[PDB]
């Protein structure tokens, strides 16, 4: 109506969008600024895309302040599972992390706020949409946590040598 | 900057985004506000997805004023035919059209500022998402030009009971 907000801990959110079915296929509204907005999710400022093999992990990734991003995580084609991980050295669920299964069949979406780190792994060929808040890539504040940091379902894991290289979360420049 | 824009005439563009392919799939930046501002695109405050069985038809919709809608069209599976119309009564072309594919291959988008009339027919099944600027959603604002002015590939339409009661150019509520 025509969204269902879930907190999942941490300033995590499940939003559940209503899907209209027809003769035609489906329509659904994805996000809305008002009602984003009501639920202190602030407005998209840039959106990417990805397609990935199954067992594919990308991750895990946050740029710091001054760049920090929320994201709004969707996934219009095949299934992920999605993880956010705490990466606040003064939270009090530092390191606690929140998976969820979003899909095409669900619709379902999550909401990361900043200061989390993002990956997921493709559990089968999957595109990933990724809207994207407060401020726009900028390479210099990129940083990551190691994929191993999860225990991922498929072990056919596929990871770019970049991601492979990623710090531990005790070596990583985490957020204050 | 990571896109490549081509007029089409009228003030519609095509909008062609770098992709970087890999073992995983592939990466790219869909839309960013501080390029696509650049561009005189302004910021998406909506995003809509829908899903249309091949020969479906969709349009040809726009809101009219004070809650006229900019779109950018974006097909991230599938295989479309996308027009716009322009329905600026004023315009020295009123009623001249674009038609563009878009699709999963290519990566276009179209962006059709307010005053034109969108629709297109899905070539094969096809998911399209919708970036909206301007204003939301709102019923009471929504007007349409029918399908039937645009000669459909595929002659097997498949096409809403609200779509098939558009309106002539000459007897729809258009723009100034």
């Amino acid at each position: 109506m025509p969204f269902e907000f879930e907190n999942l801990g941490m300033g995590i959110i499940l939003i559940k969008p209503k899907v209209f079915p027809d003769k035609r296929g489906f329509f659904l509204e994805v996000f809305k600024s008002e009602d984003f907005t009501k639920m202190r999710i602030p407005n998209v400022i840039q959106t990417n895309m990805s397609f990935s093999r199954k067992g594919v992990v990308r991750g895990l990734h946050y740029q710091r302040t001054p760049k920090e991003q929320g994201k709004i995580i969707f996934v219009p084609k095949g299934r992920i599972l999605d993880v956010a991980v705490d990466v606040r050295k003064s939270s009090p669920t530092f390191g606690k992390y929140v998976k969820a299964e979003l899909n095409e069949e669900n619709h379902y979406m999550l909401w990361i706020p900043p200061g989390f780190a993002h990956g997921f792994q493709a559990l089968e060929d999957s595109i990933v949409i990724y809207f994207i808040t407060h401020n726009e890539y900028s390479p210099p504040h990129e940083r990551c946590i190691s994929y191993s940091y999860i225990d991922w379902p498929i072990k056919e894991v596929i990871i770019s040598d970049k991601d492979l290289q990623c710090p531990s979360l005790e070596k990583a420049e985490v957020f204050d």
